[PDB]
């Protein structure tokens, strides 16, 4: 049997892992409409060469594929996407939504500490500065996920279209 929190959850990787392999049913036609969309200025001041890491220094970014991130904080690099789906849990933690930036596959990022109100739309460019890359494999309750998430501690690290949210 099943807990209601423990079900739920479930839910929610279901519903999370079949989004990620449909690309939230973005038709093709709009998906590398969506791609040719993104822009270099949507890095916003990722790009200045004077972003202040979260330890403290002044160091610059490098934009990267989201297929080339490495376990854990990607130091020095920079990834640019475009939102395909959102989704959350019964208990509205974490705000969670699929980008895009190439022909290949869909990375899930996990946005925690929603103070305020925010959100993102589907279609809307998304750059995410030194992602923190973790690399799931959940089995529990004879269900089995294998997938990555972004950890993003507050939304106010975040650039959406061009603009910081924070
Ligand atoms: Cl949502």
């Amino acid at each position: 049997s099943m807990r209601q929190r423990e079900q739920q959850l479930l839910e929610f990787l279901d519903r999370l892992t079949s989004l990620l392999e449909s690309k939230g049913k973005v038709k093709t036609k709009k998906l590398q409409s969506m791609l040719g969309s993104l822009r270099p200025a949507h890095l916003g001041p990722c790009s200045d060469g004077h972003y202040q890491s979260a330890s403290g220094q002044k160091v610059t970014l490098e934009l990267k594929p989201l297929s080339t991130l490495q376990p854990g904080v990607n130091s020095g690099a920079v990834i640019l996407g475009k939102v395909v789906f959102s989704l959350t849990t019964e208990e509205k933690v974490p705000f969670t939504f699929g980008l895009v930036d190439s022909d290949g596959p869909c990375y899930a990022v996990m946005v925690y500490n929603i103070v305020q109100s925010w959100g993102v739309l589907i279609g809307d460019s998304v750059a995410i500065p030194e992602p923190n890359l973790r690399l799931h494999r959940i089995q529990h309750k004879g269900k089995d996920y294998s997938f990555s998430s972004v950890r993003v501690e507050t939304p106010l690290l975040l650039v959406v279209n061009g603009k910081p949210q924070g």
